[PDB]
C-alpha cells in the first residue's frame, strides 16, 4: 500500500507514534517519506547483505527474520514480511523498539540526514487528525 501523507500521519498517531520517545509526528512522517516514499511494500538490500523492509525500512540485521541474513538477530520477533503489510501495526511496534534502543531516531540514517533539525511539522500541515 502507498499511503498518502495525511493518511499515514493519522495511522501513525492512532498507533502511538505522536511524541513517542519525544519525537513529534512530523519526524515519523518525514522518516517514512525518505525511507520508503510511503510504500509499505518497499524493500532494499544493504551492502552488508541485510535487507530493509517496509514503510520505515527496518533492517533484517537486527530487527526481523528474513532467513537470509547471516549472524543476524530478530529483536522484534517477526518475519520481515510482516513489515510489508498494508496494516502498519508491526512496523510501528518494531519502530518503537528501535527508537528506544539508545540513539533515538538517529537509528534511521535518512532521518538524521534529511529530517533532523528541519521544520518537520510541515509534514502534518493541513491534515485532519
Ligand atoms: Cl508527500
Ligand atoms: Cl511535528
Ligand atoms: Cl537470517
Ligand atoms: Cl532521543
Ligand atoms: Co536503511
Ligand atoms: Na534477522
Amino acid at each position: 500500500k502507498v499511503f498518502g501523507r495525511c493518511e499515514l500521519a493519522a495511522a501513525m498517531k492512532r498507533h502511538g507514534l505522536d511524541n513517542y520517545r519525544g519525537y513529534s509526528l512530523g519526524n515519523w512522517v518525514c522518516a517514512a517519506k525518505f525511507e520508503s516514499n510511503f510504500n509499505t511494500q518497499a524493500t532494499n538490500r544493504n551492502t552488508d547483505g541485510s535487507t530493509d523492509y517496509g514503510i520505515l525500512q527496518i533492517n533484517s540485521r537486527w530487527w526481523c527474520n528474513d532467513g537470509r541474513t547471516p549472524g543476524s538477530r530478530n529483536l522484534c520477533n517477526i518475519p520481515c514480511s510482516a513489515l510489508l503489510s498494508s496494516d502498519i501495526t508491526a512496523s510501528v511496534n518494531c519502530a518503537k523498539k528501535i527508537v528506544s534502543d539508545g540513539n533515538g531516531m538517529n537509528a534511521w540514517v535518512a532521518w538524521r540526514n534529511r529530517c533532523k533539525g528541519t521544520d518537520v511539522q510541515a509534514w502534518i500541515r493541513g491534515c485532519r487528525l
